[PDB]
């Protein structure tokens, strides 16, 4: 098996190519997505932030939620730039929640392992939650920060 085997890998894509963080909806509303950033860009970018994701009801947003009034076009945004760490920025009209605790809007917070962000607060049954999964593999590359394209 040569050609057929190649097809098998087609469906099963190895995750962890350049993934920064992963977003998983535990409330069962939005499909799981994976946030990623290129190493070269991270090493080259000597600024505070490098790549940031925007989440919300906006089809432009790096993350497409769905159709919840409690959520804004761009409910929340995630930025990556720290020394291997990640930053979560809330950008909702009503606010972004962390494990039941509401954080300061447009504020940067240190990412957490398997953390979770709650949004659409106002109604007990109208709140949506999201889980953040950090890629340990990515941290390894950033922690070492080695170059292999210098000439």
């Amino acid at each position: 098996a040569t050609q057929r085997f190649l097809i098998e890998k087609f469906s099963q894509e190895q995750i962890g190519e350049n993934i920064v963080c992963r977003v998983i909806c535990t409330t069962g509303q939005i499909p799981i997505r994976d946030l990623s950033a290129d190493i070269s860009q991270v090493l080259k970018e000597k600024r505070s932030i490098k790549k940031v994701w925007t989440f919300g009801r906006n089809p432009a947003c790096d993350y497409h939620l769905g159709n919840i009034s409690r959520l804004s076009n761009k409910h929340f945004q995630i930025l990556l730039g720290e020394d291997g760490n990640l930053l979560l920025n809330d950008i909702s009209t009503n606010g972004t929640w962390l494990n039941g605790q509401k954080v300061e809007k447009n504020s940067n917070q240190l990412l957490s392992q398997g953390d979770e962000i709650t949004v659409g607060v106002g109604v007990e049954s109208d709140i949506l939650s999201l889980v953040i999964f950090i890629n340990d593999k990515f941290k390894q590359c950033l922690e070492q920060n080695k170059v292999d394209r210098i000439r």
